[PDB]
C-alpha cells in the first residue's frame, strides 16, 4: 500500500526540473525533498536530508528490497556526510529519484551498483 501511496504522488512531477533545497511542489524538489513530501502525503514523516533518512530507516540488501523501500548512495558528489542522494524503490532493479529530470532510472547500472549503499525500509 505504501509503495502505491508514494508513488502516486512522486508520480505527478515526473519530468520535473531538479531543484537544490526544494521539498515541495510549489518548489520543485531535491533528491531528499522529493522523498520527504511523497512520504509525507503516504502518512510517513522522514527527516530532510538524504544522511538523516538513511539514519532512520531499516537497512537491507537491494536484493531483499521491496517497492516503498528507500535507496541510499555514496560518493555522488563532495559531501560531508557518507549518504549523498536517496531514491524511491519502484520494484525490478529500478528508482524513481530527483533526478534531474525527475523521474525513474535503472539500479542495475554498474554506476548504481558502485555508488550504492543499501536501501532502507521506513519505520
Amino acid at each position: 500500500e505504501l509503495a502505491q501511496k508514494v508513488m502516486n504522488e512522486a508520480l505527478k512531477y515526473q519530468g520535473w526540473k531538479y531543484v537544490y533545497g526544494g521539498s515541495n511542489p510549489n518548489t520543485s524538489f531535491d533528491c531528499s525533498g522529493l522523498t520527504q513530501w511523497c512520504y509525507g502525503k503516504a502518512g510517513i514523516s522522514l527527516p530532510r536530508t538524504a544522511q538523516m533518512q538513511y539514519d532512520a530507516t531499516q537497512h537491507l540488501p537491494l536484493s531483499q528490497a521491496k517497492a516503498g523501500d528507500l535507496v541510499f548512495f555514496h560518493s555522488t558528489y563532495n559531501a560531508g556526510s557518507y549518504v549523498t542522494h536517496v531514491g524511491i524503490y519502484v520494484g525490478n532493479n529500478q528508482m524513481y529519484h530527483a533526478g534531474d529530470p525527475i523521474g525513474y532510472t535503472d539500479l542495475s547500472s554498474s554506476y548504481w551498483q558502485q555508488h550504492l549503499i543499501g536501501a532502507g525500509r521506513v519505520k
